[PDB]
């Protein structure tokens, strides 16, 4: 549409994805079961299997996520419709009732690779806050420091499970810090450090800039994830681009 990267995504056909809604020039409240779209220059993904969970997002990247009790799962947040190995992501959370985890969240997908190789499709996470450890099914890779924070890497396998390319078998890459990242303070994710840490143990990311998958672009967002919540909650903050010239 009007922001140049949104124009490009539109011209490349992002709207053919079933979940894609539209470009919103002003703040938008997303309440339907599953939606992607753009608010300003910010891509978003939003998905719940039920309940009132909602994403309120403006064109400055400010956002708030609410979720309902009753066990309904939620994953959603704002960012970019493509991943960039050299992106530096800035964010803060001012409030977090206790989401299952808060994380950079994205996908790579290489249609030229055999689908029987789980490395053809990767769901990746840079965890920042958590009350549930989603890497608990993963194998340990290595420990390293990025932006003065110690992280450890993990890789898990998902067998015939949902994905941006439909039900299939694929790898998840994780990076988990030694401490919860504090509320009320700006943080920075130097994505290239985590890409390198994964490559150091031979865990390579497939293509992060394509619309080849069935259901979604190979997006990269700052996501609030909530699984089987016993109480309602909210998490609010902001995301932005810290990548230097």
């Amino acid at each position: 549409k009007m922001p140049p990267a949104v124009a490009d995504a539109k011209a490349s056909g992002i709207a053919r994805f079933n979940a894609y809604t539209q470009y919103f020039p002003e703040a938008t409240l997303i309440t339907q079961p599953h939606a992607t779209g753009h608010v300003g220059n910010f891509f978003f993904t939003h998905w719940k299997d039920g309940g009132s969970a909602a994403l309120d997002l403006d064109a400055k990247g400010n956002f708030s996520v609410s979720w309902q009790g009753g066990g309904y799962n939620y994953v959603g947040g704002p960012g970019w419709h493509f991943g960039d190995k050299n992106r530096v992501i800035g964010y803060r959370f001012n409030q977090d009732s206790g989401a299952s985890y808060i994380t950079l969240y994205g996908w790579g997908y290489d249609k030229s690779m055999p689908a029987t190789d789980p490395a053809h499709l990767v769901e990746y996470y840079i965890l920042q806050r958590w009350t549930y450890d989603p890497s608990q099914d993963g194998i340990y890779g290595k420990t390293f420091v990025s932006n003065g924070i110690e992280y450890s890497t993990y890789r898990s396998i998902r067998k015939v499970k949902p994905s941006i390319n439909g039900p299939t078998t694929f790898y998840q890459y994780w990076s988990k810090p030694s401490a919860q990242q504090e509320l009320g303070k700006d943080h920075k994710i130097i994505f290239a450090d985590h890409v390198k840490a994964w490559a150091d143990t031979g865990w390579i990311l497939p293509d992060m800039n394509n619309f080849d998958a069935s259901d979604d672009p190979t997006y990269q967002v700052l996501a609030v994830e909530v699984f089987n919540p016993q109480k309602n909650g909210t998490a609010s903050g902001q995301v932005w681009d810290e990548t230097p010239r």
